[PDB]
């Protein structure tokens, strides 16, 4: 949905 490492943006 967001763009962050795959799953969602907990990483980034």
């Amino acid at each position: 949905h967001e763009v962050p490492s795959g799953p969602n943006p907990s990483s980034n």
